[PDB]
């Protein structure tokens, strides 16, 4: 039916994290029809209301039986991948059955059920330690921790597939929910009178609406396949993001090494993003910092507060 | 220097030639199999080697393994790979069992743990001969898994070797080119070379090292296991058509490779040579000829053991 000419029935799995509800939140007042798969393991299931448009299974991507019936059941014309294992590092029997499995799953049964689009998202850890920041889309992917390598081979997976797949390598994504990184840490414990610290590493940062526009164009038919870097392009240190923090709350921090696992400079170039998809990013580093804190501000450092009525 | 060695999937090729080596040593071994692609005849019930019928994908098996033989060396040789539509099964060999063997190695505090891995792993190199420390890169169902199966292990606190291998021939190896061209020439049927190069390894060389990166105190990390030089398949059909005597009816085509059909992949073993002490004796001649000369004792076969039976 509605939206006119593009209705959408679109399986999230993931769909109850910050990103998977994020995508909900913009694409159910559209009129797409959505079905979530989550277990919970770190999503909430208070950003799941009963309303009209969307439904949910609480289940697993490693359950190929339930991914079937839910594929069978559903029929989807368009799949979101965001279903990842990551909470704890020493469980790589979690990590490969969610990512690695559980994409195996999602891959072979959009197959089958013959979707038009599938997407998927990729974490910078798949580039390891690079050589070249800002990170070129060719680079050699490298990841040395579980979700890493359990995440690498999920995306690997989901390249040979037949269905026509986007795999977006993302920068760290602000916007509604997101509740944990520096972002929320330097708001809180500034507010508190407690002593931060900084990392001496550089990191980007992206505006959920430009994520949302990017997850847009990325199941239109007919446009580009294939990996993708998401981003501005531009890195900017802790202590850069410690600076507007400070500011906006209106209160000397240490900036340290380095940690062991801790890559020191993650941006990504996404220039063939600019290319094929005609996307550049438009909210800048001060206003992506500010808008998360802004929200902040209005609904506290939480991960439930549903914008659905 | 006596061993307790558990090797998954010793039922195999390169399991198998490990156990006739290391059998007659006194070293005491346990065979998990699943017999996918390895045979039963090639493990008799002799004094010395137990076998346990199961997957590495169990976790409750495996556990149940190490606990009653406590092993104090590990071979990890079991992997999947002949559906390459089949990625669920390459994913639960290759990865997740992967992962139970590092964890079950780790819990028993193993001295050594020893991998395999497939020059698949680096994918399309951009430099050949391939260079230990260039990126892997794979684009198939079994690259994909073994790559990320290794880098798993690589994360373990035991002691990890994963050897990149060229092409190991030697005892029942019944698969690829040699093969091929010594059963199709002596029937007389048409051969086809694709325009390839690869590196070949004889089994002598491969027990060698394995040897050494069992030893205490030895290097760890990974390593490609090669002579270092490369032969296309049209000098491997030379080899076998001059051992096997035949007259051609025509030239043998050559044929340009596939879209998935890696041009030249031959390793380069310099860092394994550096650290080790360790290098290939057999050249590519001697490695290609001692094949074929197995294959005219025995056949093509990967049903004969080397063990005596009582
Ligand atoms: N948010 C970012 O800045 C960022 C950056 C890089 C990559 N990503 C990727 O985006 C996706 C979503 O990330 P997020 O930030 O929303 O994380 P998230 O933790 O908020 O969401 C992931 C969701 O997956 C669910 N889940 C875990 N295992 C599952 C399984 N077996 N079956 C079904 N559901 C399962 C969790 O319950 C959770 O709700 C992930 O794939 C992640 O790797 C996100
Ligand atoms: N032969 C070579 O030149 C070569 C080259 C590169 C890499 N390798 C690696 O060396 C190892 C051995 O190779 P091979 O040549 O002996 O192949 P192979 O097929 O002869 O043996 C693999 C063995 O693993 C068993 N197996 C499969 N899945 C299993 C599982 N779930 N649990 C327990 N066992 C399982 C099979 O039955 C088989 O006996 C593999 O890891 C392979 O990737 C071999
Ligand atoms: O209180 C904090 C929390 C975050 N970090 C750093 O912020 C970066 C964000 O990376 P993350 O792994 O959190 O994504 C990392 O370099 C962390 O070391 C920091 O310096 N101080
Ligand atoms: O009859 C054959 C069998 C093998 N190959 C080639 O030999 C190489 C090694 O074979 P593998 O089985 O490893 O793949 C590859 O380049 C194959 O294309 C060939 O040209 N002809």
């Amino acid at each position: 039916l509605v939206p006119r000419g593009s209705h959408m029935r679109i399986l999230i799995t993931g769909g109850a994290g910050c990103l998977g509800s994020n995508l909900i939140e913009h694409w159910l007042p559209q009129g797409h029809e959505i079905l979530v798969i989550d277990n919970f393991a770190t999503g909430k299931r208070e950003v799941l209301p009963p309303v009209a448009g969307l439904s949910v299974i609480e289940g697993s991507v490693t359950d190929a039986g339930l991914l079937e019936r839910a594929f069978d059941s559903f029929k989807p014309t368009h799949v979101v991948h965001s279903a990842a294992a990551y909470k704890d590092p020493d469980d790589w029997a979690e990590d490969a059955a969610t990512n690695v499995q559980g994409s195996i799953n999602v891959a072979k049964a959009a197959s089958k059920a013959g979707v038009k689009r599938l997407l998927n998202f990729q974490t910078a850890l798949c580039y390891g330690r690079p050589a070249t920041v800002p990170i070129p889309i060719d680079s050699p992917t490298a990841p040395f921790t579980s979700y890493g390598i359990s995440k690498t081979a999920g995306e690997a997976f989901l390249m040979m597939s037949d269905v026509p797949v986007v795999s977006l390598r993302l920068a760290n994504v602000t916007g509604p929910r997101l509740a944990i990184g520096p972002i929320p840490t330097f708001y809180k414990r500034l507010k508190a009178g407690q002593k931060c610290f900084c990392s001496d590493t550089v990191r980007d940062f992206l505006d959920m609406s430009d994520f949302l526009a990017i997850a847009d164009l990325s199941l239109q038919e007919g446009r580009p396949t294939g990996v993708f870097n998401v981003s501005t392009g531009e890195g900017h240190s802790i202590k850069e993001v410690f600076d507007v923090v400070l500011d906006y709350v209106g209160a000397p921090v240490p900036v340290v090494a380095p940690g062991a696992d801790d890559v020191p400079s993650v941006v990504l170039d996404p220039s063939k993003t600019e290319t094929e998809f005609g996307w550049k990013a438009k909210v800048d580093f001060k206003d992506t910092i500010t808008g998360q804190l802004a929200w902040y501000d209005k609904y506290g450092v939480t991960d439930i507060f549903s914008h659905l009525s």
